[PDB]
């Protein structure tokens, strides 16, 4: 006897799949038939057990699988009754329901200050068997907090994964800046994939702040003193974003490299420079630092007149 015949499956979802058929050819077929069977069985699926649909009306040619596993391959027969019994099954086809969206969050999800205005967030992949397809890109998503809640309006930041690293993505060591930050502000990080059906599971939000601001400029005062010295004096900067540590002071002549560089403690606000003769020009950096750094420098140059 002959098989079913025009066998096509195809996955309408990432749980069922549509089966199609036709009837054996009416010349070569024997008895009436009475009623079609499919068997289906996930290859390497949670459940390996061979699953039915059973009477399946003859003037039938569609079936819906339901109830299946996501993103998965199922092997399927089809097979035609007669009032004797069952005939040959069909050829057997393999397909993969579709893809779903990831059911597991990106792993390790790290964060981390970079400066006062930017913060870096780093992952990778979701777990292999949760993310029901290949991952297509993450978004990262941050939101800034005001005494431990949510404030301004959430922002992402969409990456896509190229082509060429589509297929070792579970190697790839993913991470982002995020800049465009206020000082001393937390932020609450998530971190998503997709896939092309859409965006899976958030990672557990992490909380990470911009370091807070380094101080402003300090300010110079320049005195030509005795035996070819200079007095430099300076004051801190009005705005020191919490207690000053200290001073650099980078000088020599002008354009002549490298400079003389010297560290005071806060406590220090002067210095005398040696070697300052007239008739040439010197340059004077001086910056001021708290726990955060060193701000800008303050840069004078001066000319000592003959």
């Amino acid at each position: 006897s002959a098989p079913p015949q025009d066998i096509s499956c195809t996955s309408p979802s990432s749980t069922s799949i549509l089966v199609s058929w036709q009837p054996p050819p009416v010349e070569k077929q024997n008895g009436i038939i009475t009623e079609y069977s499919i068997k289906y069985t996930a290859v390497d699926g949670e459940d390996d057990k061979p699953h039915e649909i059973l009477g399946i009306p003859s003037d039938t040619t569609k079936y819906l699988l339901e109830q299946l596993e996501k993103w998965t391959e199922y092997r399927i027969t089809v097979t035609a009754h007669t009032d004797v019994g069952p005939g040959p099954e069909s050829l057997s086809v393999l397909i993969r329901t579709n893809e779903d969206v990831p059911s597991g969050p990106p792993r390790k999800v790290e964060v981390e200050a970079v400066n006062s205005t930017s913060v870096k967030v780093s992952w990778r992949s979701p777990v292999p068997n949760k993310q029901h397809g290949q991952i297509r890109g993450y978004q990262v998503h941050y939101v800034r907090m005001e005494n431990g809640e949510p404030k301004g309006q959430p922002m992402l930041k969409d990456v896509m994964l190229a082509d060429a690293q589509w297929e070792f993505d579970d190697t790839t060591e993913h991470d982002m800046i995020i800049s465009g930050l206020q000082p001393e502000t937390s932020y609450s990080l998530t971190v998503t994939a997709y896939t092309t059906k859409g965006d899976g599971a958030r990672s557990k939000p992490k909380l990470v702040s911009t370091t807070g601001a380094v101080p402003g400029k300090p300010r110079l005062v320049i005195n030509h003193t005795q035996m070819n010295t200079a007095l430099i004096q300076w004051h801190p900067p009005v705005d020191t974003f919490g207690p000053l540590q200290g001073y650099r002071l980078k000088f020599g002549r002008k354009d002549m490299e490298p400079l003389t560089t010297l560290e005071f403690s806060e406590k220090e606000d002067h210095f005398t420079a040696t070697d300052i003769h007239k008739g040439a020009s010197y340059v004077f950096r001086l910056s001021a630092r708290n726990k955060v750094g060193f701000g800008e420098e303050m840069v004078k140059e001066i000319s000592i007149p003959e």
